[PDB]
């Protein structure tokens, strides 16, 4: 089950981390305590999880110590991290306790029992993701704990941030995989099937759409792209817009409306696949007779994205890249830059959405080697030419995936043309 040296290399890349940057990134924090809820959203908890020992394990509490890591869990997680004592002694020289939660136990024992090992190791100062909304009766007991011992508590999301930043040559592979299957399904499904519609002039709903790819994303094989299936899911429900009802929030859901494609029309599709929980995403516009303002409109979008993405080079800022984006819309489009999105992306990986990563004007994040972003950049709320179409105010989008190597960066859900002539029809 559990890949013992990927958890003690990465066990050692965190504890030197935190220790490296205790008070920068770790709020300077003695233990750090990770939880999960439930099966049933992207948690960086959960991404802690995968990162480490390649498994969720929900309903499971995990404290880390200078000397010690304990965990709360039922006695089949606990069966199964066994395996994990000895490495985590070769590696970081901490021993891991295992406090097994009986089913019908609230586990309230086996805090107090964790929440004095802290103390013992030694005020305290306990790092959690504080963002993080707790879900359960478990996570809501703890958070209570935690909330009424002495400790001083400390949000440590950009230390997780920082350590998830930069990806081994083994994560990159399967991002890489990820975003092969991610673009083969736009080019090789999707663009397909909203030809076929179009020319038959068939009636489908965008909800439609977004069952149909989600199967095909699932069933890999429908596009062959050879991915072990077992390995594959969805990053989030396939996003289609059209018919002037666009939202370029990444939460956004295709709605039950027929796709739209009379004149002066604009159709928005974003699409992500996920191989061994590594997230990859891909977004375009198509344009179906589109009109002077939404061709221009889509031509200056490109430009600008590929302005951002030609400046994701490891040592320049995330902000540079972004304004790079704004350098190019106050140039050759003046009047749209109010519409352009306030982000041009975010970091990509285990979580869809590294929030440490964003792309915007205010991150002055260094760009590292190693890093992926999913760039994604749009213009939200222009308006046509004619404003009795059904396309009055639009939206365009584009989004890819790229990986910052030393020497050049990959844009790894490259699928052909995304200049207008490729991406409109008449
Ligand atoms: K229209
Ligand atoms: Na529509």
């Amino acid at each position: 089950s559990i890949d013992l040296n990927t958890f003690q290399t990465r066990l050692k890349a965190f504890y030197s981390h935190w220790d490296d940057r205790r008070t920068d990134l770790w709020g300077s924090s003695d233990a750090i305590a990770v939880a999960c809820p439930p099966p049933s959203r992207y948690l960086k908890s959960t991404a802690l999880f995968l990162w480490l020992l390649g498994f969720e394990f929900p309903e499971t509490i995990m404290v880390f110590t200078k000397k010690q890591i304990h965990v709360l869990c039922s006695q089949k997680k606990a069966s199964i991290l066994e395996s994990v004592k000895k490495p985590a002694r070769e590696s970081v020289g901490v021993e891991i306790i295992l406090h097994v939660k009986p089913k019908n136990d609230d586990g309230a024992s086996s805090m107090d029992a964790i929440i004095r090992a802290i103390r013992a190791q030694s005020s305290s100062t306990v790092g959690h993701i504080a963002r993080e909304e707790p879900e359960g009766r478990l996570l809501d007991l703890w958070a209570e704990k935690l909330k009424n011992s002495k400790f001083r508590l400390s949000d440590v999301a950009n230390g997780f941030s920082a350590l998830f930043a930069a990806k081994s040559n083994e994560e990159i592979t399967y991002i890489k995989r990820a975003a092969y299957l991610t673009g083969s399904v736009m080019k090789n499904f999707v663009v397909t099937k909203l030809e076929n519609v179009i020319d038959e002039e068939k009636k489908i709903l965008h909800s439609t759409l977004m069952e149909e790819t989600e199967k095909v994303i699932l069933d890999p094989a429908k596009v062959n792209c050879k991915l072990k299936a077992d390995n594959v899911d969805i990053c989030y429900p396939p996003i289609f817009q059209s018919g002037g009802k666009f939202d370029l929030r990444p939460s956004a859901v295709s709605n039950d409306e027929a796709l739209y494609y009379d004149s002066a029309s604009v159709i928005i599709c974003a699409v992500g696949a996920r191989y061994k929980s590594y997230c990859s995403n891909i977004a375009r516009t198509f344009l179906i007779d589109a009109d002077p303002i939404q061709s221009k409109a889509y031509e200056v979008l490109l430009k600008a994205q590929e302005a951002v993405i030609g400046s994701l080079k490891p040592g320049n800022k995330l902000s540079a890249a972004y304004l790079a984006a704004v350098s190019v819309v106050e140039k050759d489009a003046p009047d749209m830059v109010s519409c352009l999105t306030k982000s041009a992306g975010t970091g990509i990986g285990i979580e869809f959405r590294e929030s440490g990563l964003n792309i915007n004007a205010k991150n002055d994040q260094i760009v590292k080697e190693g890093m992926v972003f999913n760039v994604s950049l749009g213009f939200q709320n222009l308006h046509c030419e004619n404003s009795k179409s059904k396309n009055k105010v639009f939206s365009l989008l584009l989004a890819d995936t790229i990986i910052i190597n030393k020497d050049k960066t990959d844009v790894v859900t490259s699928i052909g043309s995304k200049a207008l002539k490729d991406v409109a029809y008449s």
